[PDB]
């Protein structure tokens, strides 16, 4: 797994499609990355992909 962009990750979770997350774990393991690293946050507030997932809810759940 070569790359997973923050922009793509936020877009994936907003749409709420769990299948589009495929490869994220492998990419993180290969690169030893964490979803809380500056790369996966806006920087201006420190907003995570989990916050986005909760901000974008289809009725009750995501």
């Amino acid at each position: 797994l070569n790359r997973f962009d923050r922009d793509r990750l936020f877009n994936v979770v907003a749409r709420g499609n769990p299948e589009d997350l495929a490869g994220l774990l492998e990419y993180l393991r290969r690169t030893s990355k964490y979803l809380t690293d500056s790369e996966y946050t806006e920087g201006s507030t420190g907003k995570t992909c989990l916050m986005k997932a909760v901000l974008n809810l289809q009725d009750g759940v995501n």
